[PDB]
C-alpha cells in the first residue's frame, strides 16, 4: 500500500484502448496497481544516479520531505500485443487517491528519458467525500504523442533484452502536493523492465529510507 501520513494511491494504471466495433472495447493495461502488508526499504541514495534531474529532483524533494511521501515502484510492463490495434487507439492513464482531510491537490508527472524531463503533465483535482474519506480521480488521462511514440518504438525491437537497456534509462516522477501550501504529500519514484512473465504486468512497491 503505497501511502503517506495524508495521502494513499487507491489505483493506478497506463493502458491503450482499442474500439473493435461501435459496441465492444478491449482494453490492454501496460501497468497496473489496484485496491497493510510491511514495505521493504530501499536507500533513496542508491537511486539517486537513475533521478539525476536536478530543479524539482529526487535528491532536492527528499530533503524537503516529509521522508514518509517517498515510495519507489518498480514496474514489469506488459509489452505484448494482446489487443489487435487500430486507428483510433487511446492510450491513457487512469489513477485514484483518498485522504481522511478535504484537500486541493495538484499531481505533477514527470516523465524521463536518459536522464532529461521529457515531458511534464500537471493536473489539479478535488477533493470528493466518498464513504467517510476524500476521494481523488484522474479518469483516462491522454498520454501525450512522445509516449505512444515511445511504446511503438519499443514494441518493435526485436528482443526484449533491447527493450530493458532502453527503460532502464526510462524514469516517471510522480509528485502530488497540497495546491495551496505546496506541501508534498505523496511521491512516487518508478522505474522500469519489460515482464518476461505469463502472468502479465507486475510491480514491486518499496519504501524509500535515508
Ligand atoms: O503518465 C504517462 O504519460 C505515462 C506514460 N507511459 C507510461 C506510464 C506508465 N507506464 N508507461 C509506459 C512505460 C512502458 C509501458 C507503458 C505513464
Amino acid at each position: 500500500t503505497i501511502a503517506s501520513s495524508r495521502l494513499r494511491l487507491l489505483e493506478y494504471s497506463a493502458f491503450m484502448e482499442v474500439q473493435r466495433d461501435p459496441d465492444t472495447y478491449s482494453k490492454h493495461l501496460f501497468v497496473h496497481i489496484g485496491q497493510d502488508p510491511p514495505l521493504e526499504a530501499v536507500d533513496v541514495r542508491q537511486i539517486y544516479d537513475k533521478f539525476p534531474e536536478k530543479k524539482g529532483g529526487l535528491k532536492e524533494l527528499y530533503e524537503k520531505g516529509p521522508p514518509n511521501a517517498f515510495f519507489l515502484v518498480k514496474f514489469w510492463a506488459d509489452l505484448n500485443s494482446t489487443i489487435q490495434e487500430g486507428p483510433g487507439a487511446f492510450y491513457g492513464v487512469s489513477s485514484q487517491y483518498s485522504s481522511a482531510d478535504s484537500m486541493t491537490i495538484s499531481v505533477s508527472t514527470k516523465v524521463c528519458s536518459f536522464g532529461k524531463q521529457v515531458v511534464e503533465k500537471v493536473e489539479t483535482e478535488y477533493a470528493r467525500l466518498e464513504n467517510g474519506r476524500f476521494v481523488y480521480r484522474i479518469h483516462r488521462s491522454p498520454m501525450c504523442e512522445y509516449m505512444i511514440n515511445f511504446i511503438h518504438k519499443l514494441k518493435h525491437l526485436p528482443e526484449k533484452y533491447m527493450m530493458n537497456s532502453v527503460l532502464e534509462n526510462f524514469t516517471i516522477l510522480q509528485v502530488v502536493t497540497s495546491r495551496d501550501s505546496q506541501e508534498t504529500l505523496l511521491v512516487i519514484a518508478f522505474v522500469f523492465e519489460v515482464s518476461t512473465s505469463e502472468h502479465g504486468a507486475q510491480h514491486h512497491v518499496y519504501k524509500l529510507v535515508k
